C-alpha cells in the first residue's frame, strides 16, 4: 500500500509520491485517526513535517525537486486520514535579520475541525496553488477570515486555536483536502475576481 512505501525509514517524500487532480481520493471524505496512533500514522506525519521542511530549504528542494508548499494533507499521499502538517515561516526584516519565530505556524494536526469562524470573509490577493494541480487556476480562493479550530497531535494531546491571516487560509486549504473539498471549489463560477463588499483580501 501507499501507506508502506512512505514510512520506509529511508524514504523521502518528493513530488512523486504527489497524487494529482482526477485521482478518486483527493474527493473522499478522509477516516479519522484512532488515539493511541499507530507507529505508520505517527512516522507519516513525521515524514509531512519534512517534506515541507525540505520544500522550503533551497538545497533540499532542489535535489528532490521539490515545489515549494507551507502544508500537505494525507490525502494528496493517497492516504485517505485525517491528518495534515502546516508550516509557515515568517520573514526576514529589511536588514537580513531572521525573524524572533522561524514560523507562525508549525504543526501535524490529527482530525483538525473547524469549530467557528468569522462572518468575514478572506481571500490571498494572488490567489492559491495546490501539489495536486498542475494547471494555471486564478481567482480568489473565498475562505473564512478567522477561525477557531480543534486537532489533536500525535500524542492524543487535544488544542483549540484561534488563527487569522495567512495561517487561517492556509488551515482551511488542508482541512478542505481532508473534506475531498479542492481550492477552485471556493472560486467564483462566473468572474473569478468579483469581490462581494467586505472581503478582507490578504497581500
Ligand atoms: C494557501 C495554502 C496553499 C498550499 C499549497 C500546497 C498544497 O497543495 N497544500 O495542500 C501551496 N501553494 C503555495 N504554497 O503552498
Ligand atoms: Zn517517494
Ligand atoms: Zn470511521
Ligand atoms: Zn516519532
Ligand atoms: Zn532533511
Ligand atoms: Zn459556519
Ligand atoms: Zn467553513
Ligand atoms: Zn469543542
Ligand atoms: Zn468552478
Amino acid at each position: 500500500a501507499a501507506i508502506d512505501k512512505l514510512v520506509k525509514a529511508s524514504h523521502l517524500i518528493d513530488m512523486n509520491d504527489i497524487i494529482r487532480e482526477g485521482n478518486p481520493t483527493l474527493r473522499k471524505v478522509a477516516e479519522e485517526v484512532t488515539f493511541p496512533l499507530s507507529e505508520k500514522e505517527e512516522i507519516l506525519g513525521e515524514k509531512m513535517m519534512q517534506f515541507l521542511k525540505h520544500s522550503q530549504d533551497p538545497i533540499m528542494a532542489e535535489k528532490l525537486g521539490l515545489r515549494g508548499g507551507v502544508g500537505l494533507a494525507a490525502p494528496q499521499l493517497d492516504i485517505s486520514k485525517r491528518i495534515i502538517a502546516v508550516l509557515v515561516p515568517n520573514v526576514e526584516d529589511a536588514q537580513g535579520n531572521p525573524p524572533k519565530e522561524a514560523y507562525s505556524l508549525q504543526e501535524v494536526m490529527y482530525n483538525p475541525k473547524v469549530v467557528s469562524h468569522s462572518v468575514q470573509d478572506a481571500a490571498l490577493s494572488d490567489g492559491e496553488g495546490c501539489l495536486s494541480v498542475d494547471r494555471e487556476v486564478p481567482g480568489y480562493v473565498v475562505r473564512h477570515a478567522r477561525v477557531t479550530i480543534e486537532y489533536f497531535d500525535k500524542t492524543g494531546e487535544k488544542h483549540r486555536l484561534k488563527l487569522k491571516g495567512y495561517n487561517s487560509i492556509v488551515v482551511q486549504h488542508e482541512i478542505d483536502h481532508i473534506d475531498g473539498i479542492m481550492f477552485y471549489d471556493r472560486i467564483n463560477e462566473k468572474n473569478p475576481f468579483a469581490v462581494k463588499e467586505g472581503l478582507l483580501i490578504l497581500e
